């Protein structure tokens, strides 16, 4: 089963990342196998979004936050004025572009406008909306979605020009619980609101919405976020309760593509520390995944598919899994392709190259995506602007330790330009 | 009826993998069955008065931890009769057995240990929480302080540091269980790797079929505030989740100003998550990897628990000395509670330490004829039943019995309808 | 390891194909029933003590043939063939008489006259042959008279319409017959494997018997030995989950008919030990229903006691059968001995797999509970006798609160003294 | 629904059996190879040219009978009919020889000469009981035989009990019934048959069911109820090759014969319980990095998510397409090769239908690939295995020369 790639990558290689318990035929034997002395080797793939204030304001302390793991910079326009957000927004693009001289230093920061809220959209979501449209923001957590009609507005109401801004429902309420399927069907992902959720219905039922939730979003391959009080201790202390790194441990587990920090990046005394505690447990509650029984329940729910990026997508993962690839590199226009990659929880990285800085923000809503913004002019042949974008993440993925000479990875591309025409697969050997 | 398979999570329960088990997990699907993970909550100043110790009976309390970390001997008796006039001040049909566990200060066995072992043995206690358990000689140790008149009492072994996780399966080989102590392992190893630590722990344990305590922090903030954040409710559901048997309160029960609210919202939790188990797979990965026996107990048991499982039993009633016979029904994790009807006071307390085990204590004395005598009790068991709201007249239950006086005998399963 | 256990332990199916061994002998007694067809070359009394000792376990007496003076010889000399062992408990065994009806319009005179002729015979079940549809088993059930409502009637499927009303026939009939030689000119020959499959799948879901039947072994009327497909055909039966397996030619007018006895019994006891009753067990248990009846949730109990502790036997009392039918359904490796004052009952049950028949003859005891304990007394003193059980095997006994049939609740672990 | 759809879409393996439906046709291509034994019944052009039609892949040439003469003239017959058939729908046919057998015999080291002097592609050795056995076939053969396969037949309990080292050298198995059954007790040989098939499904090399599967039709034109059982349950065991000996080398109806296994086979193959067997097939396939290996998963997962109706492989040595079928995709496996013989040899895979590239080479390397590819597509719909909008799996590889496939796009057709 495993006799030949052992002796080839050898044992140190398959007693780290979980490799033991990931092997269990069982669910319970994966449990039993779970080593605190098998080390994490791959890269965090659970976004961290952090909210900004004041703890957390200025270009110092946001290139800080950046470096510990930051990937979405959250917005709360319930508290501040528009003049307060702007230059949070411009103290976030500084620092980002701080890092912009090399694809090495460079990461890419989402930023997201947390709306008001509500009997249908306020006057001053309307304006908060446009707001966030003006100073191109990427993201957009609705508050209190109720229905589907509650997202149609909230589109409607960022117009136009803000038909790529992705819009991510948060379900704070019974109705919205109740009303889920409908919601999830007209919106690009969903946060499990758990504060307000937690007020609404029995704090005791709170942890049944949030594993329903996570569970159909990851049958439906939209991005779920879990949110509020996740490490909130930490607003005054340096290190977290049990509760606390048990609760992002079991969010990851449930199948969450990000997790949030509030108050405790907001307004804490610690929140580069609260960046590094989440990362540091999600990297650990990552490779303790059951890929084995999730790889299999994801293939035997989701319905059969004739769309070519969907087909190539699971053969991909199913390609990585075989080999132990290091990473899956995708060509994408809009961040569609890696997000059916996404979608099959490959234990590979998924490589995102592309020219949209856009997308590049947006895909870190979708677990294990790591973007990489591709700036150079288009070749004069097709075919060879497509090798040299290929060639851009496996050189990337060498000089930032994703790859390793020996490696293989899988490369996925279109036979055409534009979106929508993903349909190739590649076994590449690192060298 | 009809709106029996819309409650207990039960479209969840028939799901076909665990993805669709869980995109079919309703808030409004009511907990029917008994809350069946004990809840161990440590006694202190906030809750050693008698009329508080019997609020918290009523609130769900199964086990009263003493932590010989504080106070002298002398606060530590007067913490057991406090809880004990607290117990006996219940009406035999609804009495609820509390067990008294002895939570050691810790180290080899230190000499305060070995006074603080024999203190527990003279005073009846019936649970030993051995702290820093590195190995099998440890357990041994304390099983020795215990002497002969203690051979009773169950040792829990608490892994709280690296050698305690890593000499594991040395540890529970010797114990009658584990407790995760979260508190020191989180400080003795990386607090990100906690998790993994504990739910490795609780499936060897689940695996073992010994009981495992999950411990410390769980529900903090109710020390000083009326509700709990969202990651403690989560973490007292996903103990539940994982497998644990027990969850524990420390500070929240000992010290807090909330010590009867905080055993409320383990009890609550607690009881949605047991509805929230996927117990199709559970059950199947329990049987799988239990090895074959020839132990006519642990052979009656699983025949036990899938009769149960067939029929929807509301409850398998066992005859027990020991615990042993319902120990051996709880390892399978039937949804039927498993209720214990014993003349043992002793076992009726230690029992709790058993997810699902309902320990009720039987006073009567022995009945001439023994078949009688058995008949009495498993109609006790019926009645008590009845009176908590376990049973109702129509629903089946599974018997568990044995075919002569005494521990070890246990071979007989009966299916019995409620008249 | 013997009787395929390492095959038995294997995780997957493909596992358990790739563990299966020729050097791990069989050890339990052959379960699938042999059905062999009485006729010229196997009716004398000689010939049918040698039958009985191979193996055979149910006669079939084809009304398509022969009058009534020739099958009511051919049943006297099979019960004078049984009794002659009655003074051996090591020999005695019970063999059931099935009347395999000529067939149909809807029921014709014939069939009338030769039901008639099985109840005042005495026979135990009727092989219904053509059945086309729930009309056509409520007409043979009818044709029973008043004596005979206890006969088990197994519906014979052979053409296009059988498979296709293959339910309704199903709900109605105690078992069914895959009747594959009128089937394999009704249907394309290609496609009989589809039919016997699927059949065999539903009779097994349902918990009611189902026979494979004709040409298992069809070169064995000339030869001494079988071809390589025909010994495939016969394992390949009792794997697919066929309760009986039959020989027709091969018995009533053959060369070998003892020998095509001892071929079926061969190859039986190798299939039954090579069945991976890991997947089936865990199937059977998922795809039958939620049941508040007691026999059938104490089976379920009693089989998985006996999976866990490799138990030796499942000794149960019945007085009509179905007791030891519930159990059987689960299909345990473990022998299901069924101990019965019904000699009716005690031949019937040799339709179901791993179904062992001792009739019991004592007179009642006056304290029911003496009565019960003699009974499995009986059942493990013939175990012992018949190889089934030894001193410190463990049993499991299953018995019910009350006497009379339909009260079946308890399951005990015994071991053996 | 065809093709035993709702029975392939059952949650349990009884489930799927109770589903099981006569009414429900096959669509797809016959996917297990059929053996004709050739002798004096199945000798003429003539008759040859009905066998193939009728679903004959291999010619077997029984060496334990008649003389090299003999031979040579049954081995001319069959490439006459052959290649009297349009290179869209042309069937290749392989001949493998069957040595009469026992170590080495003098006899058989001539035999050997006499089949690689005659271009035959495979070898069916008999009575191969060891390793050294294999070895020895294989130096006989010698350095111009190199390409011919070895499939050892397994007739005694000593290869019974030696099969896995025989398999590890060999390039197959045939399961021969006949030694077999009289070598072991009769009744353990289908315990041997599971065995030795599931085995050699487990390490992806072609197993032969063989011996006396349609026996009684050497005089009967229609075979007995036991025989098309066994037919059928040798493809649901996993033989990758089915077999004819007196069937169609003496008997009176060998096209017959033919015909009928062509039929069983077909309904069979659709009563494959897919979703069990390939997940316990990709489940128990070691983890590789080699890039075939790891893009032959990747091609059968995709045909399963869209059920592509094809996966179409380029080939030199047919290894590619053996590595497909080692999963038992549902869609059929064209293989596009230049090769004569592997285009014979790829018979024994189930599931591979090979094409024989016969067209003008294109000057860019790229453009003969695409070309390939398409000639796969034309022949497909030419033989009704692919229609407009079907979708397929194309497998190919990054330069010239065998061992470099690494690739597979997903196409839709016209
Ligand atoms: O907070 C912790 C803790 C934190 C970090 C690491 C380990 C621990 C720990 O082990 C622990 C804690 C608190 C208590 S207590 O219930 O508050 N209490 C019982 C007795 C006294 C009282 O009656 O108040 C004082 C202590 C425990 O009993 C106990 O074991
Ligand atoms: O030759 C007699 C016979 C001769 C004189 C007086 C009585 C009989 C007689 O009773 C009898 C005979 C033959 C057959 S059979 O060859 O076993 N037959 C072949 C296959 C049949 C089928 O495809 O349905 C069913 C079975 C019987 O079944 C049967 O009972
Ligand atoms: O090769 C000849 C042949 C050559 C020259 C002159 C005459 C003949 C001939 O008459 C003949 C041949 C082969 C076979 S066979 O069907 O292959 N046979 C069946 C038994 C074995 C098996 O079960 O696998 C394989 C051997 C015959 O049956 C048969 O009659
Ligand atoms: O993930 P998306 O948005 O569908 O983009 C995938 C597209 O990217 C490509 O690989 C490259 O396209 P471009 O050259 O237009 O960037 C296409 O072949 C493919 O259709
Ligand atoms: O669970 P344990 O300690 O083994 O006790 C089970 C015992 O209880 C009984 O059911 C009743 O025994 P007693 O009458 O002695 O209480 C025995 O038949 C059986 O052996
Ligand atoms: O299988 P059946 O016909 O329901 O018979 C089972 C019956 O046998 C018994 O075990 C014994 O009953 P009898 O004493 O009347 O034979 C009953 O308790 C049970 O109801
Ligand atoms: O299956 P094999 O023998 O490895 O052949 C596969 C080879 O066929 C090809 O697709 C085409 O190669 P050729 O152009 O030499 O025919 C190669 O890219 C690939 O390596
Ligand atoms: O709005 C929120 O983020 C909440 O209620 O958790
Ligand atoms: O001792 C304890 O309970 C702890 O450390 O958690
Ligand atoms: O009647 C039968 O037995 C048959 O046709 O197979
Ligand atoms: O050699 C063979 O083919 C046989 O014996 O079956
Ligand atoms: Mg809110
Ligand atoms: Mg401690
Ligand atoms: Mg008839
Ligand atoms: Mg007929
Ligand atoms: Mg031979």
């Amino acid at each position: 089963d495993v006799a030949q790639l052992t002796q080839e990558l050898g044992t140190a290689f398959f007693q780290q990342q979980q490799l033991p318990a990931a092997m269990a035929d069982t669910f319970l034997e994966h449990l039993c196998l779970l080593d605190i002395d098998s080390e994490p080797v791959a890269a965090r793939s659970t976004s961290i979004i952090a909210t900004i204030g004041p703890a957390s304001r200025s270009v110092e302390r946001l290139k800080e936050m950046i470096k510990a793991g930051m990937n979405i910079a959250r917005l709360n326009f319930s508290h501040g004025s528009h003049e307060y957000h702007a230059e949070s927004i411009a103290n976030v693009r500084e620092a980002v572009e701080s890092f912009a001289g090399s694809p090495l230093s460079y990461r890419p920061v989402a930023i997201a406008l947390d709306t008001k809220g509500p009997p249908g959209l306020s006057e001053q979501d309307v304006r908060d909306l446009r707001f966030g449209v003006e100073h191109g923001v990427d993201i957009v957590f609705a508050s209190f979605v109720r229905k589907a009609s509650d997202v149609a507005a909230v589109r409607a109401a960022l117009g136009p020009e803000g038909h790529g801004i992705k819009i991510i429902s948060k379900i704070e309420n019974h109705e919205g619980v109740k009303r889920f399927d409908e919601i999830l069907e007209v919106s690009d992902g969903i946060m499990v609101a758990r504060g307000d959720l937690g007020i609404e219905i029995p704090a005791e039922k709170v942890f049944l919405a949030q594993k329903m939730m996570i569970g159909r979003c990851n049958l439906a391959g939209k991005p779920v976020v879990c949110a509020t009080q996740m490490l909130e201790s930490m607003i005054t202390k340096p290190r977290p309760t049990r509760a606390e790194t048990s609760d992002v441990a079991n969010a990851v587990l449930d199948g969450a593509d990000c997790i949030m920090l509030s108050g405790e990046t907001a307004k804490g005394n610690f929140p580069v520390e609260a960046v590094k505690m989440q990362h540091a447990i999600a990297r650990e509650a990552e490779a303790a995944v059951y890929h084995r029984q999730l790889f299999e329940e994801l293939r035997r729910a989701a319905p059969l598919s004739r769309d070519p990026t969907e087909v190539t997508a699971i053969g991909a993962v199913e390609a990585a899994f075989k080999c132990c690839a290091a990473a899956i590199i995708v060509l994408t226009t809009t961040g569609r392709s890696a997000q059916l990659l996404s979608r099959y929880r490959p234990r590979a990285a998924v490589i995102a190259v592309t020219r949209s800085a856009q997308a590049a923000r947006q895909v870190h809503l979708c677990r294990g995506v790591f973007p990489l913004l591709y700036r150079e002019p288009p070749e004069a042949i097709w075919a060879d602007d497509v090798d040299r974008r290929v060639q851009f993440g496996i050189e990337s993925g060498k000089l930032r330790g994703f790859l390793r000479v020996g490696d293989l990875v899988i490369v996925v591309t279109g036979w055409r330009p534009g979106s929508g025409y993903t349909n190739i697969m590649r076994v590449l050997s690192i060298s």
